[PDB]
DNA sequence: ATTGTGACGCT
DNA sequence: AGCGTCAC
């Protein structure tokens, strides 16, 4: 009843570049805009591999994680611009770059994550606080949202059902409460169209976006309308929306704990959780993931946006898969050298940017015909942003992986060098 | 022969 | 600490 709280507390955005990689490219080349392009790495095994899908060539059916060679099958016309290699891998650099020029912009509205490359979480209470006392009472007109969906409406031409959608929600408005939910959200929604206005703007980068009380439904939302839009998902909106949702495209259960809800329980959608109490669930998945599961299959979810525009960890990876894994002690020598390079590279730009010093460095392996993607994982001490120090190190922590009696054995399909808990420099 | 990232939880 | 999960 009136003590039941209801996750209505904030105002959370997610936006989320449209297929960035692709529009990176595009920008830089206007050939490549408003086409079926694609973005690859490598370039001799099938074509390379697909990483990233403008929309028009989703329309054909290609995908990420698809051989160039089988997405020219499905579109013969499919333009595509390739990652830049350095030191003989893939080097994402250009990427970084884009993705910190859009999240400086979205730092002038409000406290942002950096969820990834192109997502970031947007915590806007505060700011439509402020827009709200500065509006002083008056409406909200649709000129206001022209790129965004209410989830669920209309009910009772895309662009029109979209117009009549919005219409049913903006006249059931009720703008003298400065205090209700559904308000603060269509205010937040007004301040994510000024930000993906302004993204745009000055970078030529579109974004959807979604925009609800809290991360899962902001990420579920923006998802709903994509590309170059924004969803609405309020809390009544839920019921509905979860009726027909599969677990699955619930951030956080499209993996193993998603299935095991959907077996031990017999269920298929979100909904179908409000079933049980909070009890069965922590006994079915744990007191964390109970407690989680029985609050978000009714919408709330307290994650918080946690003040955070830059990356936790520097990593350099490099999969050495087939018959390229790696046979013998020059060969992990030199690429864990090209892996320090670009590490180094990175650590001392990231130094002078941003005021840090990481203190540890990660290393990774994978050997051929683990079952693993990663078969050991140790780290030592960072010390000084020196490439061939950290590719000795490296060394001398692996180097009992070999059981050779020169020569490298089992081979060694990846190799990982991660910097990582930074502290003030 | 999805690759190259990156965040977080468990014990 | 090292390993596993999840998504991007
Ligand atoms: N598995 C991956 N390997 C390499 N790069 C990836 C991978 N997954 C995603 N990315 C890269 C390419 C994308 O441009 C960027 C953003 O990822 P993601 O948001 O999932 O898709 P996208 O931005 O390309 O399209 P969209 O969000 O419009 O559906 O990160
Ligand atoms: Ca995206
Ligand atoms: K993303």
């Amino acid at each position: 009843g009136p003590h039941m709280a209801t996750g209505q507390d904030r105002v959370v955005a997610l936006v989320d570049m449209d297929c960035f990689f692709v529009q990176v490219e595009q920008r830089q080349n206007p050939h490549l805009r408003n086409k079926p392009c694609a973005v690859v790495q490598y370039k001799s095994w099938k074509g390379g591999g697909i990483i990233a899908v403008s929309y028009e060539a989703r329309a054909f059916g290609v995908t990420r994680s698809m051989w160039a060679d089988d997405a020219k099958k499905l579109c013969p016309d499919l333009l595509l611009a390739q990652v830049r290699e350095s030191r003989g891998k893939a080097n994402l650099t250009k990427y970084r770059e884009a993705s910190v020029e859009v999240m400086e912009i979205m730092s002038r509205f409000a406290v942002i994550e950096r969820a990834s490359i192109d997502e970031a979480y947007v915590d806007l209470t505060s700011a439509v606080q402020e827009r709200l006392q500065k509006l002083q009472g008056q409406p909200i007109s649709a000129d206001l949202l022209p790129s965004t969906y209410i989830e669920g409406l209309p009910q009772g031409q895309k662009e029109g059902m979209r117009k009549q959608g919005l219409f049913q929600w903006l006249d059931s408005l009720q703008i003298d409460n400065l205090t209700s939910p559904d308000l603060q959200l269509t205010v937040g929604a007004v301040i994510v169209e000024e930000m993906r206005a302004a993204i745009e703007r000055e970078t030529g980068f579109q974004c959807s976006a979604g925009i609800s009380h809290n991360k899962v439904l902001a990420k579920l939302a923006c998802g709903l309308n994509k590309p170059n839009r924004q969803t609405l998902v309020s809390h009544g909106s839920v019921p509905q929306l979860f009726s027909q949702m599969p677990i699955r495209k619930i951030r956080s259960l499209g993996g193993k704990l998603g299935a095991s809800v959907i077996e031990i329980l017999g269920i298929e959608y979100m909904g179908e959780l409000t079933q049980f109490t909070e009890s069965q669930l922590q006994s079915h998945f744990g007191e964390k993931n109970g407690s989680w599961l029985y609050a978000m299959c009714r919408g709330i979810e307290h994650d918080p946006v946690k003040p955070r525009q830059l990356p936790k960890t520097i990593g350099c990876s490099k999969n050495f898969p087939g018959k390229t894994a790696l046979a013998t002690r020059e060969q992990v020598q030199w690429w864990l050298l090209q892996l320090a390079q670009e590490l180094e590279e990175r650590l001392t730009k990231d130094r002078n940017d941003n005021d840090r010093v990481a203190t540890q460095l990660v290393v990774s392996i994978r050997v051929q015909g683990d079952k693993r993607l990663s078969s050991l994982r140790r780290c030592c001490a960072l010390t000084r942003y020196d490439a061939h120090k950290m590719s000795h190190d490296a060394f001398t922590v692996i180097k009992n992986c070999n059981t050779s009696g020169t020569e490298w054995s089992p081979p060694l399909t990846m190799l990982f060098l991660c910097a990582t808990k930074f502290s003030a420099s």
